[PDB]
């Protein structure tokens, strides 16, 4: 006791000046030591010195065994000599990240801990040898462990180091904020908290972001990977990407193992200080202090429990980070250059895959990866406090949670094997969807709809059927985290009671070994999330083995150094393969081209011409011969890339933008045209993030940026092959041809082309890759040979009521039975602990331990219940939830139906098919289970917070300012995390969209020598990403700082009022107070985990429920005001004063209609070019709401009548007829509504009879999608059966000459003639073939009546009709 107070000597030292310490600190502006091999080993004698100063402590904890509970001199001092080197290793770094060298204090720190040591070493050593042996040695190695450590310590530390050579300034934006923060500041992560701040008075842009620390830019990450693949090479005086991926990613993950370590044995200390806490505040004659002070050091040891792991965060997020960008820089670094037959035999959209999948599951397994080892010495350590304090009955309490890995895993495998190898179901009904969708327009004339309707429902409820049991299985998810700590508890208190009677259950005992198996459970239920994500990842790996093992493409293939006098392009008997075995395509090719000379090649298709331009570049592995060039070439491939970027990049290709060239190159490839036409002009986008452009337009603008980049050897290939013929011959002219810009360049021309023959310098004839004949066309002309037979608030949080809307959606009886059913199941969980605390306080004083056997028994009735009473209620969630869809996505289908046209029409049919995709998704599968598993963290924390209020009743007082707290703290992230999730996920794809374009365009990439320049922008996209997915993960731990502290300053309170009142309790009740309140900050970010998986997703019901109630106007049916039966056969149509308009506030189509047809006549109309005679058929089936004047039929008004009975009575052949895939039988009758017979008949006379026969399937024919299986005739002919099985009175035409061939033209008007000579007719063609016969015709112009009778009056009245 002499010598245990003198080594307390230094701590207090040490501690007392540091806060004389950092104010001279930062009175060195910057030096910025180098991280020598020195420093780097300073500090890991110090982290293995506390860890020497554990066992000198926990030797001192293991008094409570055998009983003699350590008085407090016995367990601080190795506490808090412990501590300081925490601090100690602490001060070392941060002073090294200053300017001093020659620490100074810390110097005199070790030698005082060498000196307070030396009277020990001068005594310990002496009553050794003269009494004998050992005498304790676990004291005496922990304390000779010690004197070596700190006196290496002070030998290191009396060493010098290395000027500051500092820096000039950097840089002037906002710098990354850990660089020039305080030592105070940066370790409870305060420098982040300028963002919090700025992230809730604005939102965040990208202008206002950290600028990323030099270290790691994504192109000094990558250089420290490819350096090391490089050298991990075959190595005679094979190779693994894991070898190289340890060598550069080992230095940044054996220094965040270290906090790991020290987090996870600084950990067992709490429960062991509960103890000790316990068991003194049962002792009368111990002083108060010793209770309060074992509250203050066991805040003082959880709010550093829990800092050296938030701040473990920070060093293996910010190197899953890393991973997810060395593996993409340098796979993309190989994609730029490995060859064109490796990625003709793998896939384009497969290359991509790996990254966003199978290279980022890196950045997921970085986490995951510690817990490698660090679950083996969380439970081979965690078993032993166990252990020593139940018994072996503890095995069996573990041995079940162990046993709950795999029945946690076979669910996991059940599931994600029967909900992805059954999603096909949803694959087929989007494919109906898709079809639905497009095409609306038939499906809508024409009352099909409704049967869709029901299909699609069909399979919707087909496909939730298998969705009920493939959510009950994830209630087994509920069933972790909420029903198995009690079981836990009970089957080891159970096997405790159970072995042998004698032994008693005191407060220690239970409630230390339930505060421990905490501590155990969290590393292992995230172990088998560790087995899937590793043996995910250890596919990965191979896969990227896979990729980067593939042969480049340069064996110097083409030399461009040396060249024959006056030439440009040469190739000397060379021979060229697409594959490296296949036989080679050229034979021993002789081509010698002057410079600037001209030169095209021919052949028929099938000769190898374009495999000539390929090998040129270097793309073609030459086996014999040499190629050579002078001067840079431009490509033109036949199969025109397209930059993902503006026509301004596109164009300009990383050169100078000279407004006087560019626009006359653009001029002369005859591309203003387009740039008038374009909306937004030469800054359009183009590609897929753009308009997608048509094959003509992308040769012209690849010609372009080849003739803009003015390179010397112009290697074309055909580009004017998809172009109109006469501009292209500008395109010649201009360009290509001497006349043209490039009269000086060497253009090398390969094209199918003839007229452009004779305008060139030289020709080369190509037969079966050899060379024939050589020369001026002219010249060639001579010849004749076989070359002349190739002649011929808006952005914010969800307001409330969209919750209200989804209860609304889940039955409203559910939401009450479930809400309820979780208040009762937290009452038994509650009920269950007090009844554990009424028996563990009862064993102590009651003489007889018979009534055990009660208290078990109902203990197990009174948390079996809460098991019971919460698998019952999370079935009772997700039962509810799949309804919770079904209604919902109900209610978003049978609108989006009932829209106007006009609806479809102003939408690209994209946005109303990401709802059905997407948003219709996450109400499907992805906000139930959230929703659940927050209803769950709720109520855990709410049980939580009162069992510590009931068990220490005056705690109340300050539950209101830690909960203003956390809230405080909660809305603040929910804030900027908000904001940086959202600028991260939209930032993150441009890096998916810039590749998936270098593999296509690898080809043309090179050849403009720009593959350099062109990862360059890779590395700034990939930065772009990088320097919005760092401060999000700071934010989350500046977050959890946050949530920390105010889950810590209540373990303080909970042990002070339990020490604050040791006179009134009984230790049962200090017990579950702590043992409860330390898992206070788990139950606690579980419940902001989930409340933010949240406000993320139930966006997505609010979208859902918006597209709805759009103004559908159209009424299917009526409720009695239907028309008479049998109605069509009277079949007159008569107008008064009809008017009608596509949209509100829109320019008259129609005017002043007044039209009358009788029953049964035949009529037509016609319309000059503008009259906008289309919309006239639509007005007929009130697809346009009637603006001025009702159109009547049969003496009937249609505005009151029910279209589905009004559009069926009616017969229509659209302008685009289209078929819907599936059989025969629903494309001519999905309602099942007339006889096979006259249904063959339609088809015989449909001119299809022969087709139909020839088929067994025949009626089940499975027609592609939109029947491109058939021809477009037989598609008209299909859709002309479809008009036949109707066989009403009114029939009306739709662009009978719309596009349709003379041939099928004839045979559809004969049909027309030969059997509709009865019912009413009406028609709108291009053509009066079938207008000219008819007895009477409406002449349609600029949307008025002008010369409504038969075509002999209108001859005589000469119209337009008449005209031509
Ligand atoms: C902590 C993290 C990592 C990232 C997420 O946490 S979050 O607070 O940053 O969202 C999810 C997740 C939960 C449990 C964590 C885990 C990574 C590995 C951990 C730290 C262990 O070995 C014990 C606890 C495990
Ligand atoms: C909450 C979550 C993640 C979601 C899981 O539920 S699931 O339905 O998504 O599988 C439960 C799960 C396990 C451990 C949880 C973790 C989220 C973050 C937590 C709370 C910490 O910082 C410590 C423990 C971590």
């Amino acid at each position: 006791f002499q010598n245990s107070l003198l080594a307390w000597v230094p701590c207090i030292y040490l501690w007392v000046a540091l806060p004389c310490y950092l104010l001279y600190l930062r009175h060195h502006c910057r030096g910025y030591i180098i991280l020598s091999h020195l420093s780097k080993l300073k500090m890991v004698l110090g982290v293995l010195l506390w860890c020497v100063s554990w066992a000198d402590l926990f030797y001192s904890f293991h008094g409570l065994v055998h009983g003699r509970a350590p008085a407090p001199v016995f367990f601080v001092t190795p506490l808090v000599v412990g501590v300081t080197m925490l601090l100690a290793t602490l001060l070392i770094q941060y002073e090294r990240l200053q300017g001093v060298q020659s620490s100074g204090v810390l110097i005199i720190f070790w030698f005082l801990c060498v000196v307070c040591a030396i009277v020990p070493f001068r005594s310990k050593i002496l009553l050794a040898k003269a009494e004998g042996e050992i005498s304790d040695p676990f004291r005496f190695t922990t304390f000779y462990i010690h004197f070596a450590l700190v006196l290496s310590a002070l030998i290191l530390a009396c060493f010098r180091e290395k000027p500051p050579f500092f820096s000039a300034k950097n840089v002037d934006p906002n710098p990354y904020p850990e660089t020039s923060a305080g030592f105070l500041s940066r370790l409870f992560f305060w420098w982040f908290t300028k963002m919090a701040i700025y992230g809730y008075r604005h939102p965040l842009e990208e202008k206002d972001l950290w600028s990323l620390k030099e270290e790691d830019r994504s192109q000094m990450v990558v250089q420290q990977l490819l350096e090391a693949w490089r050298k991990q090479e075959k190595q005679t005086a094979k190779p693994s990407f894991l070898k190289a991926l340890l060598a550069t990613f080992g230095s940044s993950f054996l220094i965040s193992a270290c906090f790991k370590l020290i987090q996870d044995l600084l950990s067992f200390i709490n429960p062991q200080l509960l103890s000790i806490l316990i068991r003194f505040i049962s002792n009368p004659m111990a002083p108060s202090w010793w209770g309060f002070l074992v509250a203050g050091l066991m805040f003082l040891c959880s709010m550093m429990q829990s800092l050296i792991l938030q701040h473990y965060y920070h060093y293996i997020f910010v190197t899953g980070v890393k991973f997810r960008t060395g593996i993409m820089g340098v796979i993309y670094r190989k994609a730029l250059v490995i060859t064109n037959s490796v990625k003709r035999a793998s896939t384009v959209g497969e290359i991509v895959n790996l990254m966003s999948v199978d290279a980022q599951r890196f950045m997921d397994l970085a986490p995951f990866l510690n817990l490698l080892w660090s679950a083996p010495l969380q439970i081979i350590l965690a078993i032993y406090f166990l252990w020593q304090n139940l018994g072996p009955s503890v095995l069996a309490g573990v041995a079940f949670m162990v046993l709950l890995i795999p029945l946690n895993g076979a669910v996991a495998v059940k599931m994600r094997a029967f909900q992805v190898k059954q999603m096909k179901l949803k694959d087929s009904r989007i494919k109906l969807m898709s079809e639905i969708l497009n095409g609306i327009k038939v499906l809508k004339l024409y009352a099909w709809e409704p049967s869709f309707l029901k299909q699609v429902e069909g399979i919707r409820q087909g496909e939730l059927q298998l969705l009920r049991t493939a959510a009950y299985l994830h209630t087994t998810t509920t069933f972790t985290w909420m029903c198995s700590p009690f079981l836990v508890t009970l089957i080891t208190l159970w096997v405790y009671v159970y072995v042998d009677p004698n032994n008693v259950l005191d407060a220690e005992k239970a409630f230390v070994s339930v505060s421990l198996f905490n501590i155990l459970r969290l590393p292992l239920n995230m172990l088998p999330q560790l087995i899937s994500n590793l043996t995910q990842a250890s596919v990965s790996l191979k896969r990227i083995q896979q990729f980067l093992s593939q042969e480049e493409l340069d064996p110097q293939s083409v030399e461009r150094k040396t060249i024959s006098p006056g030439y440009a392009i040469t190739i000397h008997s060379g021979t060229f393969t697409w594959a490296q075995d296949l036989p080679p395509t050229l034979h021993s090719l002789d081509i010698q081209v002057p410079k600037g000379a001209l030169v095209a090649v021919v052949g028929p298709v099938g000769c190898g011409k374009s495999s000539l331009v390929s090998a040129l570049l270097g793309e073609m592995e030459k086996l014999e011969g040499k190629v050579h060039m002078k001067g840079s070439v431009a490509y033109v491939p036949q199969q025109a890339w397209i930059q993902n970027c503006t026509l301004q990049e596109n164009v300009l290709f990383g050169k100078a933008l000279n407004p006087k060239r560019y626009q006359q190159t653009l001029e002369a490839c005859a591309l203003l045209a387009d740039l008038e036409m374009l909306p937004g002009g030469d800054q359009t986008e183009i590609g897929e993030k753009g308009i997608n452009l048509s094959g003509g337009q992308r040769q012209r603008v690849s010609l372009a940026r080849a003739v803009y980049s003015d390179a010397d050897i112009f290697l074309l290939d055909d580009p004017l092959s998809a172009v109109d013929s006469h501009v292209a011959k500008h395109i010649f002219d201009h360009v290509i041809g001497p006349e043209g810009v490039l009269a000086g360049k060497t253009r090398v021309l390969v094209t199918h082309g003839i007229s452009f023959l004779p305008q060139t310098d030289f020709i080369i004839v190509l037969a079966d890759g050899q060379v024939s004949e050589m020369g001026p066309y002219p010249a060639l002309l001579q010849r004749n040979g076989s070359f002349a037979n190739f002649l011929c608030a808006a952005i914010g949080t969800v307001e409330l009521s969209v919750f209200w809307d989804y209860a609304k959606a889940v039955g409203l009886c559910t939401t009450l039975a479930i809400c309820l059913l979780y208040v009762g199941q937290s009452a038994a969980a509650i009920g269950a602990n007090v009844w554990l605390s009424a028996w563990t306080n009862d064993a102590m004083a009651d003489s007889r331990q018979n009534n055990t056997s009660l208290r078990l028994g109902v203990y197990a009735a009174l948390g079996i219940l809460q098991g019971f009473l919460v698998m019952l209620a999370a079935m009772a969630m997700a039962a509810g939830g799949i309804q919770a869809a079904r209604v919902l996505h109900q209610a978003l289908l049978h609108n989006k139906i009932r829209s106007p046209q006009s609806f479809f029409d102003t939408t690209p049919s994209g946005r109303i098919l990401n709802c059905f995709s997407k948003d219709i998704y996450v109400v499907d599968e992805v906000l139930a289970p959230v929703i659940l598993m927050l209803l769950n963290s709720f109520f855990n924390a709410i049980s939580t917070l009162v069992v510590i209020m009931a068990s220490t009743p005056l705690f109340t007082v300050v539950i209101l300012p830690l909960a203003v707290l956390y809230t405080l703290v909660q809305r603040f992230y929910a804030a900027t995390s908000r904001q940086l999730k959202r600028l991260e996920s939209v930032s993150r794809s441009p890096i998916y969209s810039h590749f998936s374009e270098t593999v296509t365009g690898a080809s043309v990439i090179r050849a403009y020598n720009r593959s350099r320049d062109f990862e360059i922008i890779s590395d700034t996209k990939v930065d772009a990403n990088q320097r919005s997915c760092y401060p999000y993960i700071i934010s989350n731990r500046w977050l959890s700082i946050g949530v920390e502290f105010v889950g810590n300053c209540v373990v303080l309170f909970a042990a002070l009022f339990a020490v604050i009142g040791r006179s009134s309790l009984n230790p049962g009740l200090v017990g579950l107070s702590v043992s409860y309140s330390l898992q206070v900050t788990f139950a606690l970010n579980w419940m902001i985990r989930m409340m933010s998986d949240l406000e993320s997703n139930i966006v997505a019901v609010e979208r859902v429920k918006e597209y709805s109630k759009t103004e559908t106007e159209a009424p299917w049916v009526v409720e009695g005001s239907r028309p008479p039966e049998g109605w069509p056969p009277r079949g007159e149509v008569e107008f008064r004063n009809y008017s009608v308009r596509y949209r509100p506030g829109l320019d008259l189509v129609l005017r002043d209609l007044s039209l009358h047809v009788h029953g049964g006549e035949k009529v037509g109309i016609v319309g000059r070019t503008g009259a906008g005679k289309s919309s006239m058929t639509l007005c007929l089936f009130r697809i346009l709401e009637a603006a001025k004047g009702e159109i009547r039929i049969d003496g009937l008004n249609v505005a009151d009548i029910g279209l589905h009975d009004l559009r069926s009575q009616l017969t229509i052949i659209p302008q685009d007829p289209i078929l819907f895939s599936g059989t025969l039988r629903m494309n001519l009758d999905p309602f099942g509504s007339y006889s096979e017979e006259d249904i063959w008949w339609a088809l015989e006379l449909s001119h299809l009879h022969t087709f139909v026969s020839s088929q067994p399937a025949g009626l089940d024919f499975q027609c592609s999608e939109g029947g491109e299986n058939l021809s477009v005739g037989q598609r008209q002919l299909v859709c002309l059966a479809r008009a036949l099985l109707r066989k009403s009175r009114i029939l009306v035409l739709d662009e009978a000459t719309a596009a349709i061939d003379l041939e099928t033209d004839n045979l559809i008007q004969a049909t027309i003639r030969t059997q509709f000579d009865t019912c009413t007719v009406l028609t709108i063609a291009h053509r009066l073939n079938t207008i000219m016969d008819y007895t009477r015709v409406l002449v349609l112009d600029k949307g008025v009546v002008a010369e409504f009778d038969s075509p002999a009056n209108l001859i005589a009245a000469r119209g337009i009709f008449y005209g031509m």
